[PDB]
């Protein structure tokens, strides 16, 4: 389990509240003012969930492996409803659970204002609105397309052998969907009014 | 952490191997699938080594145990499938995503059989060009279960009032299981890959 992580008395999950003013809070914070200084942040909590980090882990070895390289990981945005964070501190992202453009799998956003919008981070009956920084494996990845179940493969003449994500541009990308259970850990929450 | 049994597959991550009849491995595939479809008859049964699919399932697996109160959480069960959908099963595993509508839907989620008979059904070991049907033999973290429904997406809660905390699948009938539905990548592994002709 990683250092900065903080003792769980032999638990398997817990979402810590983060101190304001500590270097971590000070990194998490500056991610999300990149790009959203005009909201207020309520807080910032660190989830230690072990069983989402193990299977993430296995998924980011095997990426690694396959992919010959290191690189595999990028931190992203996620916004939700108030209704659906217990379920992802606990669970993690399901593309079982807005449009679906780049295919049928789970949305990131490069920036906090994307995800800041009402549409992703719906704001709850006291005005509160919620956004994950995510551990994702974008991989190596290609423009994506509307009905996708999963990525593309990188040559049709090996059908199973796929990209590990789709963007909306490969260029300069500002979205991510990741079509599999495991290829997103999530991080932090931040809970932060308009 | 791959089993001692695999056949050496030389660094590489993947390999299907081909069972012997006579070997108690074969033999016992062999019995299971002839219990309910004793009128099919064999083509071959191959051994499938997916390092990655099996890293994987065998954490959901500890997972499940460490959740679960010395539970059984796994079973060996059947799945039929298209010559189609045989590669991506092989190198990927079963992803709901890709699922059919079954005929009695306990679920959106990837079906499997207790019975060979139910996967041998032309529904789902659709024939190949050749006449060939595949079925899979797949280890199934069924774990705690309950009577489906169709409209899930997730298993559901043990609890209404504690909504995340899940059934590890659902059934078609707790008393006499028939099915069961997973709506988790990693929750099954395809262990074996019966090749089989009218
Ligand atoms: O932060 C997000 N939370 N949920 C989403 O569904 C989502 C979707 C999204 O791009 C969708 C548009 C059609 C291309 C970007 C961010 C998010």
């Amino acid at each position: 389990l990683p250092e900065h992580w903080t003792d769980m008395n032999h638990q398997l999950f817990c979402m810590v509240q983060l101190e304001p003013g500590q270097s971590e809070y000070n990194t998490i914070k500056d991610k999300f003012t990149r790009t959203c200084s005009s909201y207020a942040i309520e807080k910032i909590e660190r989830i230690q969930n072990a069983f989402l980090w193990q299977s993430y882990q296995v998924k980011k070895r095997q990426m690694d492996i396959k992919n010959d390289h290191k690189n595999n990981e990028r931190l992203l945005f996620h916004g939700t409803d108030a209704d659906s964070v217990p379920y992802v501190n606990q669970h993690g992202f399901n593309r079982s659970c807005n449009a679906v453009s780049y295919g049928k799998g789970t949305y990131f956003a490069v920036d906090a204002s994307y995800s800041a919008k009402d549409t992703y981070s719906k704001p709850d009956s006291n005005g509160r609105k919620h956004m994950y920084v995510v551990r994702v494996l974008t991989g190596v990845f290609t423009k994506g397309r509307a009905g996708l179940v999963t990525p593309p493969p990188k040559n049709p003449h090996n059908p199973t052998d796929l990209f590990d994500s789709v963007t909306n541009n490969t260029r300069s990308p500002k979205l991510f969907v990741v079509f599999f259970d495991n290829q997103a850990y999530p991080e932090y929450l931040i809970t932060f009014t308009a």
